[PDB]
């Protein structure tokens, strides 16, 4: 059903992730393209499928190209999203719906979720209430604290900083001029500090 083709995609994203870290790394376009996607991309809903896939493949150029900030949670959480044909859109998307539970269920693109809950302590993985397995230390992990495959154009560089003002919210980002730091209202009561990117990816 719906509940395991999530978790049997992600759990087969785990096993494979020493080819999929590669492809993901050199040749994406054959990775996003891989079969094994569609069966989650038949739950992603019609309409919006396409607009998340360019978001996606955005935020994951946006990580190739700011150095040192490999996030691999990041990378499993939304690759399947990035298996659509992709259209581009100004739009900010803080969460992605799949068709689960008879309904729509939202994946949230920043931290975990209901549906995607990784555990820190324990270092697995658990998607809908399953587990999808461990994951392994590597050194490639950015430590830096900057999260560049959350917000298209931007980087979140860290924690909420009162001297670039009050926070604004994920619509509200656009008149920000190319380098210029905001407060942003990222979510769950969260605020951190962004910085619009000079040049796109």
């Amino acid at each position: 059903g719906p509940e395991s083709v999530l978790v049997n995609t992600y759990q087969w994203i785990i096993r494979n992730w020493e080819i999929v870290k590669i492809q993901w790394s050199q040749d994406p376009t054959m990775l996003y393209n891989k079969m094994e996607f569609e069966p989650f991309q038949s739950l992603v809903p019609k309409a919006t499928r396409s607009r998340y896939s360019g978001f996606v493949r955005t935020l994951f150029q946006q990580m190739r190209d700011v150095l040192g900030t490999f996030d691999t949670v990041q990378i499993i959480k939304l690759l399947p999203f990035a298996a659509a044909p992709p259209e581009q859109s100004r739009m900010q998307f803080s969460s992605l719906t799949v068709n689960v539970r008879g309904s729509g269920l939202r994946i949230l693109v920043r931290g975990n979720s209901p549906v995607f809950n990784y555990n820190k302590a324990t270092k697995r993985l658990t998607v809908l209430g399953k587990d999808a397995g461990a994951l392994t230390e590597d050194p490639d992990e950015g430590t830096s604290g900057v999260e560049s495959a959350v917000l298209r154009g931007f980087l979140i560089l860290g924690k909420e900083d009162k001297r670039y003002g009050p926070a604004l919210s994920i619509n509200e980002l656009s008149n920000l001029a190319k380098g210029e730091k905001a407060n942003v209202l990222i979510g769950q009561g969260d605020v951190v500090l962004v910085m619009k990117r000079k040049r796109d990816s």
